[PDB]
């Protein structure tokens, strides 16, 4: 409660979004935040992507862009952390201002345009902690790395390749982020993905990261069939559904609603869940999905899980509710699984399809 209508709305008044984000990352890294004490139950454990996840709630890409706060994030209760997106070379991103809060809608619009410290900086930081991560991973706390491309780049495959070569040895999973709204066709995707998988395969007697593709919520019905077709044809390990949306739904109260960019938070929630449900159907329940978009409660997580997600992520909820939201989600999720007749979270995955 202290976070929810004392600290967050107040920070909102005081701090511009970028300043607030930067502060959040630093406070999280430094461990100033009180630690989560909620204990995950066996009921929340998920095994997927070649790893065990102690709980199914992860932090989505975009919070820890540069891998500065990974340990602190696990301490807040996240089951898994995704770093990035990381671009090969450092870049500024778009002109400020570039992130807008719509508190009325519990939503954010962003056009960051991939401000990243770049691969070498993030490699150095992650390497220094690689041993610690190996222990965390073993304890059910995996690490994902999300790869982006520079604004310049004509050659996407080359940018992705630097990323896979550089960070793939540090990753439990890798994500190709082809969905930023702020920076194709089957064949073109197929080529790129094959090149990425080929870079992954070449890795170094690392035993090797799973490769996922992160998609937009704004796709055509054929693209969804296409993406499913490729994933199955290429043996892509997973899908992350979804990134932010370019739409503005009816009823936004926020002044900044007209701003160009990707919308996240509650207004995205149902569109994202719908997108998961299709993808599970098209892929026959055979390809794991990490569901993201507007999760801020246990029910929100459960809906995504029932729709077909094996895991879920959140980011935007933190902006409005603070760190307690991670525990709220897990606590609510456990309570709902018990009420609703599931012995474990795993039993819920794809339940919508079952009926
Ligand atoms: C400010 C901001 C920055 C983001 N940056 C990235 C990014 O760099 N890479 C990425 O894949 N997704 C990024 N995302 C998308 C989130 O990972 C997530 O897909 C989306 O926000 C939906 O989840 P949420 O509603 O819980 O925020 C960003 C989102 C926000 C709000
Ligand atoms: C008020 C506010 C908060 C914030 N994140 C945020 C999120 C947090 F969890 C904290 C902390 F440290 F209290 F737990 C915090 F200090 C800031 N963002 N992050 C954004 C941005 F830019 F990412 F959209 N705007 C924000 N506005
Ligand atoms: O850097 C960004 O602007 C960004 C990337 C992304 O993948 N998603 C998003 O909403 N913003």
């Amino acid at each position: 409660h202290f976070y929810a209508e004392y600290l967050m709305p107040g920070l909102q008044r005081l701090l511009d979004p970028e300043s607030a984000h930067r502060l959040a990352v630093r406070v999280t890294s430094l461990g100033l935040l009180p630690r989560a004490t909620f204990q995950d139950s066996d009921m929340l454990e998920v095994k997927v992507l070649g790893h065990k996840f102690r709980n199914p709630v992860g932090i989505a890409a975009g919070f820890d862009k540069n891998g500065e706060a990974v340990d602190g994030l696990y301490k807040l209760g996240f089951g898994f952390v995704e770093v990035g997106s990381v671009t090969p070379q450092p870049q500024e991103g778009n002109p400020r201002p570039r992130v807008f809060r719509l508190p009325e809608d519990q939503a954010v619009i962003n056009r960051y345009g991939f401000n990243s410290h770049g691969l070498s900086v993030v490699e150095h930081r992650l390497r220094a902690r690689q041993q610690k991560q190996a222990q965390l991973t073993a304890d059910g706390l995996p690490l994902g790395i999300n790869l982006g491309k520079n604004k310049t780049s004509e050659d996407a495959a080359a940018d992705y390749a630097e990323g896979v070569r550089t960070l793939g040895p540090l990753a439990d999973y890798l994500v190709v982020n082809v969905s930023s709204p702020n920076t194709q066709g089957k064949t073109e995707l197929r080529h790129l993905l094959s090149k990425v998988l080929q870079e992954r395969d070449a890795l170094k007697g690392t035993r090797k990261p799973a490769v996922l593709v992160k998609i937009a919520p704004d796709l055509t019905a054929q693209d969804k069939e296409d993406i499913a077709s490729v994933a199955r044809e290429l043996g892509i390990d997973g899908l992350i559904v979804t990134n932010t949306t370019v739409s503005r739904p009816v009823g936004l109260q926020g002044a900044l609603r007209s701003e160009t960019g990707g919308l996240s938070g509650k207004p995205l929630r149902d569109l994202s869940t719908q997108t998961i449900r299709e993808m599970y159907a098209l892929t026959q329940g055979r390809i794991p999905i990490i569901g993201v978009g507007g999760v801020s409660s246990g029910q929100d997580a459960l809906e995504k899980i029932q729709a077909g997600a094996s895991l879920v992520q959140l980011y935007t909820a933190l902006i409005f509710l603070g760190p307690p939201v991670v525990v709220r989600v897990k606590r609510e999720l456990e309570a709902l699984l018990k009420e609703r007749g599931f012995t474990t979270v795993t039993d819920a995955i794809g339940a919508d399809h079952r009926r």
